[PDB]
């Protein structure tokens, strides 16, 4: 339970698969790691594969099962649909830019706008969590100019999620799909 500074990607990548070595997470702990990670392009430019109209999700490592480790691409001006976690962890740490990430509430039975919770900028290096409890959310990269790289990593993994329609609540399941895995393009 010794949390070292990982000092490159791949080292706290080893780390990872010694803190999810168990069955259950300790999530400020891995919060810790990744934040104390120093984001660094060479190391990660092989899986920062953009494409000009949408966020890409980059496949890093598997965890041995226990996680995804994942790399997001946002252009400028890309953002995602509301989001649910799939009943499982979910910390997103930034590697380049920023990211608006917006949190709403579980909707209702009943056919309403969902309305946001509360807004937050997460920047260069910075790790934030999320789970089904806290709520739902959307993530956004709002810049004109800048393009943002996030790192996210989900435990357990889940191949499927939830999109939720801002204007009423009402939700669709929808698939992950891996622009690449493992730097190789996945079409």
């Amino acid at each position: 339970t010794e949390l070292l500074k990982p000092r490159t990607l791949a080292d706290l990548i080893r780390i990872l698969h010694e803190l999810f070595a168990g069955d259950e997470v300790n999530v400020e702990e891995v919060q810790a790691v990744l934040e104390a990670y120093e984001s660094n392009p060479a190391e990660w430019a092989l899986y920062a594969k953009f494409d000009q109209y949408r966020y890409t999700q980059n496949l890093v490592d598997q965890g041995n099962g226990k996680f995804n480790l994942m790399i997001l691409c946002w252009g400028e001006g890309h953002g995602s649909s509301i989001h649910d976690h799939t009943d499982s962890h979910c910390f997103l740490k930034l590697l380049q830019g920023n990211l608006k990430e917006t949190l709403f509430d579980w909707p209702d039975k009943k056919s309403n706008e969902m309305i946001k919770k509360s807004e937050r900028t997460l920047r260069e290096n910075q790790c934030a969590y999320i789970n089904d409890s806290i709520g739902l959310h959307r993530v956004e990269n709002v810049s004109h100019t800048e393009p943002a790289v996030s790192l996210h990593l989900y435990s357990p993994p889940f191949d499927t999620r939830h999109a939720f329609d801002q204007r009423t609540g009402h939700k669709n399941k929808v698939t992950m799909t891996f622009h690449s895995k493992f730097g190789i393009r996945t079409p």
